């Protein structure tokens, strides 16, 4: 029974925590001698593409607010607390001739400083969508193979500065929605690809860059800070579960274990064996890039853990100039026979599905013998309602039972065993969500937009607490 998972149920190593983003939480976008993210520059010059036309020149205002969210973090009493470094507030220009911003830097030593001061752990994250503008702008980011090195200089920046206090690591946070999104639909920053962008081509260049840039940081954390430091590095993964529509239909059963390959696969297998799966070198052929021997040797591995996301999950069935998302020549579906996969959330696109989450871990360790995982991106979004008072609002028990059954089904997987080593949820707080603006709110922690983003626990940050503490 899920309504009574608590601590007690888990090893006695194994951590919990909560999440953010810099560009979703932090504001400040130009206090501090921070420079431009693509994020700025896509909100501000394409408010259009925003519902409401917002951005996140203030966010939830962490930038100045930091001290409290601290102080939320040790009353929720968990482990650990997951959030990224924004690139461009610590190097303005992107690369080390555009400057070293010292205040960007004090920031995150008095944010990590805070943390360890109160007990909890640190999981920091290199790079989470936010590009720095000049480097977009001087060779057109990841884009070129330019960004290996200079995201390499900035790695090295942050472990040298960090590292002594920050022993784990993630280079890339969801590198496959930045990809996606950024170069196939164009939904989010850039905004390409629907020269000036090609769905068919530049998502395959952009996770190419991606995975090079990931390997080469783990090589330099791995030759250059990891015996000094003693810490650990790896990377998190969207990940979506794919159902056969038709449980029977062989053409289903393949049909998603493509969905799966073009999705996780396409990250997974190149840090696995070092070359991309096999379906996709099929459907996509010569748009497809190769790695080099030297580059395959160092992608092999390239990982002491792996984080992943989970939210929802689909059908999947075989479908009937060139893109992405048409080279996976899949179909999906929400329903067989009118029965939904599960629920709405607040969000259409979000299906309540929390056996997905015991089966994407038990494939990722079957298919890639992952010794280590971590789950470190797993929630759901409100209603969307303005005519709540806070105490109504802060009542969030569809987000209390998707936390709990998510939680469960994470035991089952490790009974199965899926050895997981923690499970952050997200978020922490209400925050910008990219397209979607200030609209959708996924933190446990409620913010008051009409007065100075004051914050206040919902019920499911209280039920953390109390069965989580420690
Ligand atoms: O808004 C949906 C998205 O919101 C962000 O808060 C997270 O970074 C994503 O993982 C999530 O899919």
């Amino acid at each position: 029974d899920a309504t009574r998972i608590s601590r007690s149920d888990f090893p006695a190593d194994f951590i919990m925590g909560t999440g953010s983003s810099a560009y979703q939480i932090e504001g400040g976008a130009r206090d501090g001698g921070r420079g431009p993210s693509i994020w700025d520059t896509f909100t501000h010059r394409r408010p259009d593409m925003i519902r409401g036309g917002t951005n996140g020149d203030v966010a939830v205002d962490s930038y100045h607010l930091y001290k409290e969210d601290v102080n939320i973090l040790k009353n929720l009493g968990l482990d650990a607390y997951r959030f990224s470094i924004s690139w461009s507030r610590v190097l303005p220009g992107g690369r080390l001739s555009g400057g070293v911003n010292k205040e960007g830097i004090n920031y995150y030593n008095n944010l990590i400083d805070g943390l360890l001061a109160n007990g909890i752990k640190p999981f920091v994250t290199l790079f989470h969508w936010d590009v720095p503008q000049a480097l977009e702008d001087e060779y057109g980011g990841f884009l070129s193979p330019r960004i290996v090195d200079d995201f390499c200089e900035y790695a090295e920046l942050c472990f040298w500065e960090f590292g002594d206090r920050v022993k784990h690591w993630m280079t890339l946070n969801q590198p496959w929605t930045f990809s996606v999104h950024g170069y196939a639909t164009g939904l989010y920053a850039p905004g390409r690809g629907r020269s000036t962008g090609n769905p068919g081509t530049e998502p395959y260049w952009v996770t190419h860059h991606l995975l090079l840039a990931h390997a080469a940081a783990v090589e330099l954390y791995k030759n250059k800070f990891q015996r000094g430091q003693e810490g650990q590095i790896g990377i998190s993964h969207a990940t979506q579960w794919m159902e056969p529509w038709d449980e029977n239909s062989a053409s289903d059963v393949e049909a998603a274990a493509r969905a799966l390959d073009f999705m996780l696969g396409w990250f997974m297998e190149p840090i696995t064996s070092g070359d991309y799966p096999k379906s996709m070198k099929k459907f996509v052929g010569s748009r497809l890039p190769k790695f080099s021997p030297e580059q395959s040797k160092m992608l092999k591995g390239s990982y002491d853990f792996v984080g992943l996301n989970y939210y929802t999950a689909s059908y999947v069935t075989n479908a009937s100039n060139f893109s992405y998302n048409t080279d996976i020549h899949v179909t999906y579906e929400t329903d067989r026979n009118g029965v939904p996969i599960g629920p709405q959330s607040g969000s259409d696109w979000l299906l309540i599905y929390p056996e997905g989450i015991r089966k994407i871990l038990v494939y990722t360790k079957k298919t890639y013998n992952v010794p280590l995982i971590y789950v470190t991106e797993n929630g759901v979004d409100d209603v969307k309602n303005t005519n709540l008072t806070l105490s109504e609002a802060r009542k969030d028990s569809m987000r209390l039972k998707y936390l709990q059954d998510h939680i469960f089904n994470v035991r089952q997987a490790m009974n199965d065993g899926v050895n997981v080593k923690g499970y952050f949820a997200w978020s922490l707080l209400d925050n910008f969500e990219w397209g979607e603006g200030y609209g959708v709110r996924f933190g446990i922690i409620h913010i008051d937009y009409n007065d100075n983003f004051a914050r206040y626990p919902k019920d499911s940050a209280v039920w953390l607490m109390n069965s989580f503490h420690k």
